[PDB]
C-alpha cells in the first residue's frame, strides 16, 4: 500500500516521522521538526564537486610510499568506497518508502545524493593515483576483511527493506505465503528501523571517523594532500549526516514522535549497545589489518584503537547508550584541525 | 532478493540497465552507457538554489492580477508542485531497486535530488506571493482537476513498485498468498517499467512544457518575472531529465541492452501511443480549466492546445512512436528565447 501520491489531505505537522501516511505534497513552508529543514539547507550550502580538487600530486606521493604504507592508504580508500557505495543508495531505498513527513523525506534524498558525490570523489582519487583502477574496485567486493564489514552493515538495510515490502504488500497480521506462515508486525518493523538507524549512526559517526584519522595522518606527514582536501569536505558533510540520524533516534526514543517507539527503543536498548560495541571492535580489528605489515609516523594500531574507543564513547552518549570504554582523552588532538568547519561542528565534542 | 551490496563480483559493463545484479561498488571510471555519466555531470554543473532568485515583485504583480489571471497562474503553479512532488520521490522509490549499472543508478538519484530543488523552489514562490500558503498546498491534494492527473500519473509508479516488491520477495513464478494466486512474471515487470518510463517521459517532455508556456507567457507580459527566472532554471534541468528517459526507452526498445525488452516494447507499442495521446488530451482539457474564466494577452485555450499538439508530435518521434496530430509549426516561437541554454538544448528541435 505504498503510494507515490496519497490522496488523503492530511496535516503533515501531526504525522509521525515514519510509518504514517506517505507524503503527498512536497512543501517546505512548515515542518514538524525543523532540524531536517536546517540539515537540507546546510547540506545544500556545502555542495562541492570532486574535480574542483587537484589530486595530481597524490599520484607521486602514493608511488613513493613504501608497500605497507600503500597498503594502509589503499585499504582505507577501498573501505570508504565500500561504505558510501552503500550509503549512496540505501537511505533512499530503505527509508523513503517509510517516511511520512516532507522535511524528513527531502533530507533523506539530499543526504543520499551527497553520498553519491562522495563516491564520485573516491573514483576521482582512485583513477588519479593508481594505474589500473579496476584492480582496486574489484578488491572492494572480493577482499575478505572488507567483505565481512559489507555483509553486516548491509544486512540491517536489507532486512528493513524486505520487511517493508511485506508490510506494504500484505499489511499487518499473520499470513499464508506458498504454504508458509508470514507474520507481519508493525512493532517489529519499527524495531528493524531503529536498529538500522543505530547501525547507520555507528557507520557515519564512528566507522568513517576512524577512516578520517587514517587519511589526515598522511596529510600530517605532508603526503596525499589532495585526498585530504576531499576528506575534509567529506567530513563536513558527514557531521551533518550523523546529526540527522542522532535526531531521528533521539526523537524516536523520547516518545514525543511515537509513544510506541519509546517502549521499543527501551526493549532493544541492550541490543543497540551490543551493535555499537561490535562495530567498535570491528574497527579495532580493521586497525590490525591496516597495520599488519607495519605502521607509519604518527599512526599505528595502538593509537588508532585508542581513537576508536574515544570516539565510540562520545557517539553513544549522544544517542543515550551506556559508555563501553574507559573515559579517555583524545589520543590524536591533531585531528581536530582537519575535522573543522565554521558552519558546522565537525569534530566530536 | 534486494541487496544493498551484492556479494558477486560482476562485470558492471555487461549488466543490463534494469533487472540485473543490484549494483555493489559505485564506481565512475567506466560506463556501459556514457550518456548517464554525461547527464550526471551536466546536472551537477547546473546546481542552483531557489533563494538565489528574488521573487519579491511577483507578490505585487500577482495581487494586481485580475481574478481569472490569478486562477491561471496559481492553477499552473499548483500543477507543477504536484508533478515534481511525485518526481521528487518516485524515480528513487520505483527505479533504484531495479537498476543494475552504477552510472544509471547515480543518474536516477541525481535526477530525483534535482526535483526536490524544484519543489523547494515552488515553495519559495508560493510563500512569497500568497498570504496563506496552506490554502494553496491543500488545494493541490483536493482539487478535482489536479487530483485526476495525480492519480493516473502516480499509478504507473505505484504498480511498478508493488510488482517489484513481489518480484524481490517471491521471485518469478506462480505463488500462493493467503489462499490467492499471485503470478510473478519478469516479462510483465519489464513491461510495467517500460510503460512507467513512457509515462514519465510524457510527464517531463510534454506536461511540464505545457506549464512552461503558461509561466513564460506571464513573463512576456513583464509579469511574474521572478517566477519565470526559476522556471528557466527548472526548464534547463527538465531538458536533461527527458533526455535521460529518452535514452532509457530507446536503449530498451533497440534490444541492444536486453533482447527481451525489444520484443516487449513492440508488444505494447500501441499501448504507449495510447498513453501519450491520453496525456496530450489531458493537458488540452487542462487548458480548458485554466482559461474557463477568461484568457490573457498572448495565451488562450486555442493557442495552448496548438502548442500541446506541436510538442507532443516532437516528443513521440523522439521515442519512435507514430505522430497523433497534424504536422504543425510552432504556434508560440516566442517561447524559444525562454527555453534556452548554451550548455544543453532546452527548446524542442
Amino acid at each position: 500500500a505504498y503510494t507515490t501520491f496519497s490522496q488523503t489531505k492530511n496535516d503533515q505537522l501531526k504525522e509521525p516521522m515514519f510509518f504514517g501516511q506517505p507524503v503527498n505534497v512536497a512543501r517546505y513552508d512548515q515542518q514538524k521538526y525543523d532540524i531536517f529543514e536546517k540539515l537540507i539547507e546546510k547540506q545544500l550550502s556545502f555542495f562541492w564537486r570532486p574535480e574542483e580538487v587537484d589530486v595530481s600530486r597524490d599520484r607521486i606521493d602514493y608511488q613513493a610510499l613504501p608497500e605497507h604504507e600503500k597498503h594502509i592508504f589503499i585499504s582505507n580508500l577501498k573501505y570508504q568506497t565500500l561504505l558510501d557505495s552503500i550509503q549512496g543508495r540505501s537511505p533512499n531505498v530503505a527509508l523513503l518508502p517509510l517516511i511520512s513527513i516532507p522535511e524528513l523525506e527531502t533530507w533523506v534524498e539530499t543526504w543520499a545524493f551527497s553520498e553519491t558525490i562522495h563516491s564520485r570523489s573516491y573514483t576521482h582519487i582512485i583513477r588519479n593515483i593508481v594505474n589500473d583502477p579496476s584492480v582496486v574496485f574489484d578488491d572492494i567486493v572480493t577482499n575478505e576483511q572488507i567483505q565481512k564489514r559489507a555483509e553486516g552493515i548491509s544486512s540491517y538495510y536489507d532486512e528493513l527493506i524486505e520487511m517493508t515490502s511485506y508490510w506494504h504488500l500484505l499489511g499487518e497480521g499473520t499470513h499464508t505465503v506458498n504454504g508458509k506462515t508470514v507474520t507481519v508486525s508493525l512493532r517489529e518493523l519499527k524495531k528493524k528501523l531503529y536498529l538500522c538507524l543505530m547501525s547507520v549512526n555507528a557507520l557515519e559517526a564512528i566507522r568513517f571517523y576512524v577512516s578520517f584519522a587514517c587519511s589526515f595522518a598522511f596529510a600530517e606527514r605532508e603526503l596525499m594532500e589532495g585526498n585530504a582536501k576531499i576528506i575534509r569536505l567529506i567530513a563536513r558533510d558527514e557531521a551533518l549526516h550523523l546529526t540527522g540520524t542522532q535526531h531521528m533516534l533521539n526523537l524516536l526514543r523520547s516518545g514525543a514522535d511515537d509513544p510506541e517507539m519509546a517502549e521499543i527503543a527501551e526493549e532493544c536498548k541492550q541490543e543497540c549497545y551490543d551493535l555499537f560495541v561490535q562495530a567498535a571492535q570491528q574497527e579495532k580489528d580493521w586497525a590490525d589489518y591496516l597495520f599488519r605489515d607495519g605502521s607509519m609516523i604518527g599512526l599505528n594500531k595502538d593509537i588508532l584503537c585508542q581513537y576508536v574507543e574515544y570516539i565510540t564513547n562520545i557517539r553513544m552518549q549522544a544517542v543515550g547508550l551506556d559508555l563501553p570504554f574507559q573515559t579517555r582523552s583524545n589520543p590524536i588532538p591533531w585531528i581536530n584541525t582537519w575535522l573543522v568547519s565554521d558552519n558546522v561542528q565537525v569534530a566530536p565534542q
